[PDB]
């Protein structure tokens, strides 16, 4: 069906978790919160799903993000422990909650690394190109 395609997004959860290793686990949730939220600031189709979850829960579309960010972080720490299958099952809930494609989550992780460095205003060692 789509398990094989979900494996491709789960590779980024392995890559990102070793990229952020040695930080505080609660901070990862706060970095993911704004990183997953940026997709709704960039696209109305994500933001209208934030409204559906918040209206089902009786809250604001900003408040469901705290719960959405846990799901991704639990996929990263599982992927760091070598558990790619529970990481896949943990992304299934996150991509389904926002109604998004695994390649769109593969885009979200690329915002996560761009906002991680912004806590210090640093830049990545992108010296493999140009």
């Amino acid at each position: 069906g789509d398990e094989r395609k979900l494996e491709e997004v789960t590779e980024e959860m392995r890559k990102m978790a070793e990229n952020m290793d040695g930080q505080d686990p609660e901070k990862v949730k706060e970095i993911v919160r704004r990183a997953l939220q940026q997709m709704a600031n960039d696209n109305p189709e994500v933001s209208e799903q934030l409204r559906e979850l918040a209206k089902r829960k009786g809250t604001s579309p900003s408040e469901v993000i705290k719960d959405l960010a846990e799901q991704v972080w639990r996929a990263m720490e599982r992927a760091r422990e070598g558990d790619k299958d529970t990481a896949r099952e943990l992304i299934r809930k996150f991509a389904d909650d926002l109604g998004i494609s695994p390649e769109q989550v593969k885009k979200f992780i690329k915002i996560m690394r761009e906002v991680q460095r912004k806590e210090d205003g640093s830049l990545e060692h992108h010296h493999h190109h140009h």
